[PDB]
């Protein structure tokens, strides 16, 4: 089950999000980490965040999906608290340092972290989503994004930055 | 939760199998389930089986994987008996029908299409599986479906002529 | 010619749709007699259509076009009388069991079947149509639907049926 | 029916060949025709052919196949010789410049197009075919292209020069 | 680094365009030559050019590129004039007599090649570009291709005629 | 010419490699920059490389293509020395902040990311080129790779470790 060997991580790039979505092509969790990472960097730097706390959250986003290379990637609507408990155990043996580096997390840099994974799954959509399923997707994931950062613990001067650009880059993607 | 609309049915063509190993294209589960109907019809009438399992099996391989439409498709080694139990409940609230029918499914029939689903599978990455995983994956699932088969209530006629059919099949895919 | 094996019917997942139009991806046949299918299914059980009468509609949609794997799918447009009279001798050689089911359809049957084929491509180029053409090909298709519908053999009430439940489908596709 | 335009003749990249057969990716017209222009060059002019026999097998391997613009690309076994009868007065309706210039052809221009036009398909699937059928596909074809070149008008020594640089190019594609 | 053989050669539809602008698929070369032959022979019979002006453009349009299979296709906008000097001696290494062609062109002949040039972008974007980045990229090529007619020796009677059926045809595209 | 924008950054995912080499699909320089920072990773720890080694490499890994969003992929045989030099001043102003990160890493860690960046692209090819011409650039590339590694600075241990690893990894993709 526990992934240790770098052929298997490499795998990334085999594992397609989007499973139940209409899109122009297969996108693999390899390049959706690396965009959530580019996004942590940039944005957090924006936001005027701690270089400590962007950092935390760039490391995540890098290695934040590995679990998937064993389990695939499932929608978000079906990740009911039920299903999410189980699914944190299983992972937690398939990749016990990715599980380590969560427990860690600082609630500043989680949040970071969440609003960038959630503003690539919008902007990828935005240019790659095809149908109205998708386009409701693309409507709704954009949606929850604002609600848990507006709920968060970020200050609300960063909640506006992070705003801010993810506006900027949407309407130029 | 529940679907209920032809809309929605119709996003069959728009869930993606093989999320954990890489392929030529992404199949989705209308494709598949056709596919699995087809040889249910055929290699159920090959064996001698009798028309109402038949019958049964080809209805059951029909609508078996409607519930994904809402659940994503998830790879068999990540599904365990506790995974399996709580998507069985799952299941049973987004397409009720497909339960009853699941739960009146003789195994004569059961087992029928559970041969073909697996060889289904088997076929599709013998032509479209790319790279060592998806080689492993295509062999690891014919020895699965040769042991169930094996160890299963049908006679052993049945499984010989079942075999047989998927045999000649496989050589000229 | 005659398509006597499984490993030949399983090619319609090999046999592209769309041979004269931009589409995002290749549609094969089995997912289009699937989606058919699901189609005469569920809109004539909307319409109150009598059992017998959908069960003949969809045990059509499910083979109607084997007789592709070997004459390749055509656009409709190129099939003119004297060609559709040349092609119905030849796949009557193809798939002989297709063209009984075909000789022993009820008119009612037929038109059901008629109206899901043409709804299942309009409905698929509306996600996945790309350019001018393949838009006004959508938009023909379903001017084609519709006038043949309002000529048939049935009652009003079930054209409107048929119609309320495309229009609903097509306007969350 | 008849083609007349320039937004009409650039959908020759909309057009798909292989829709019997499993390939990696739907290859259309345009490149094809761009391929079999090249062979018609190269090898016509490696056989020492005549330059004017050279430029008519080029011109005419550029607008071929445009007739399927409306016809859609048809399989080769399917083509039989009361179809082909059929298609050729509805392919001389669509496009009245290309069949005139196939009354005019030189047999031998017929013969190196022929050839270069089942050399390029051998090519293409050795590189983008998948599965068993089309790998049967592939090496038929050959077998036709070589019977067909044995049978021909060419000198020998053509057919020779021909037959050394189709084995010399297979070999590095 | 010379290109001599058709192996080679063939491999014009190896080649991808758009490298750095999202795509539904990867547009190849031949495809394109095809393409931008087409535009010249059409849109220079259409514009009343002379034909030895119209034969000139179409035989350069159908080679311009091959030095891109060892090159590969580079973005317009990274061609500053210190890199195109340097890659006008490495691709008159690469296929010597593409390059002479290019010396003989004349200057009516070069015009109507990079009008029909830039226009089967822009008409191939229109299709299958994705994303904002892609629509400005259209834009912006259309914008160059008329400017640089409109500063051309052409007559103003032929660019008035190029553009007349660019603008019909891309309505239609 | 410089970018400064997420908006252009997050475009590393619409770049495709491979641009003169047939591929089942087209790679984007994300996924593979992911790769190479997982290879970096995984084997500078592998082999014992001191860490703050195997960040600068991983650092560098993660940013090495950005210039190519503006630039785009080109080929390896086609950087020549004086096109080198040319890119190298070119990339300098598209990407200050990678030039800087370049001129910085130690001989040991440029070693690592250029064994890893090479390593990656024969591990890709492995499973996703297709043809002679693909298998020959993966062969050649695997043997530059091992050239390089040999005639380094690394001690002969590291790179013993870095071939072992190497080696059990293609063998299992
Ligand atoms: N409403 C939706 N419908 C369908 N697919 C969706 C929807 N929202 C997101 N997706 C897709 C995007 C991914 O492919 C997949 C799961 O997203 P992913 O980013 O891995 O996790 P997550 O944010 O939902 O949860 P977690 O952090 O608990 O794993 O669901
Ligand atoms: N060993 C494997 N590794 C990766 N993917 C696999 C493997 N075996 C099968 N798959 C894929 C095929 C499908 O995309 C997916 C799940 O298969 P599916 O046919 O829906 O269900 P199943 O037979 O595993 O279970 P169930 O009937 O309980 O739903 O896993
Ligand atoms: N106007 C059109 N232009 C181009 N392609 C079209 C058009 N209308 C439909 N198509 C495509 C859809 C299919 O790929 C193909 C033929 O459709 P298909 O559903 O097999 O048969 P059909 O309804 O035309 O006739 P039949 O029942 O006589 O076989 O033509
Ligand atoms: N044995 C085969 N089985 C399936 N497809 C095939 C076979 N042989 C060739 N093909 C494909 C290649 C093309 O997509 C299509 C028709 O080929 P095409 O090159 O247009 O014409 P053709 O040479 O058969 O005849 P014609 O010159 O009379 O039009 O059939
Ligand atoms: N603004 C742009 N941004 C990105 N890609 C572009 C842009 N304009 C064009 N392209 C693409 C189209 C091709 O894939 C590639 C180069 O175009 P190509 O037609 O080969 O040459 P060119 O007209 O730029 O120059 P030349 O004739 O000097 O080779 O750039
Ligand atoms: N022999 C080859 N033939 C064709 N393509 C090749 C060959 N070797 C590598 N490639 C491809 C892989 C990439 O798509 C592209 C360039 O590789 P890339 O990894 O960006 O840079 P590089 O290692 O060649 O040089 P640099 O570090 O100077 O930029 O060439
Ligand atoms: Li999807
Ligand atoms: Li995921
Ligand atoms: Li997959
Ligand atoms: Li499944
Ligand atoms: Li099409
Ligand atoms: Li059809
Ligand atoms: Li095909
Ligand atoms: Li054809
Ligand atoms: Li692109
Ligand atoms: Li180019
Ligand atoms: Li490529
Ligand atoms: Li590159
Ligand atoms: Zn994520
Ligand atoms: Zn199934
Ligand atoms: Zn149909
Ligand atoms: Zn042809
Ligand atoms: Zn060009
Ligand atoms: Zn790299």
């Amino acid at each position: 089950l526990q992934i240790t060997e770098t052929y298997e991580r490499l795998r990334a790039s085999h594992i397609s999000r989007w499973g139940i979505v209409q899109t122009t092509y297969p996108q693999n969790i390899a390049e959706h980490m690396w965009r959530v990472w580019l996004l942590c960097r940039d944005w957090g730097a924006a936001a005027g965040m701690p270089q400590h706390t962007v950092r935390q959250a760039c490391e995540f986003a890098l290695v934040h999906d590995l679990a998937e290379i064993r389990t695939g990637d499932a929608p978000t609507p079906h990740k009911t608290p039920e299903l999410k408990e189980l699914l944190a155990g299983i992972e937690a043996q398939i990749v016990p340092e990715v599980a380590e580096l969560e427990a860690t997390m600082a609630p500043e840099a989680r949040e970071l972290w969440k609003f960038c994974d959630t503003a690539e799954a919008v902007l990828f959509l935005k240019v790659n989503g095809l149908g109205a399923h998708a386009y409701d997707v693309q409507h709704l994931l954009m949606e929850q994004m604002k609600r848990r950062l507006m709920d968060s613990v970020l200050d609300v001067e960063v909640q506006d930055e992070l705003m801010f650009q993810f506006e900027r880059t949407i309407k130029k993607t």
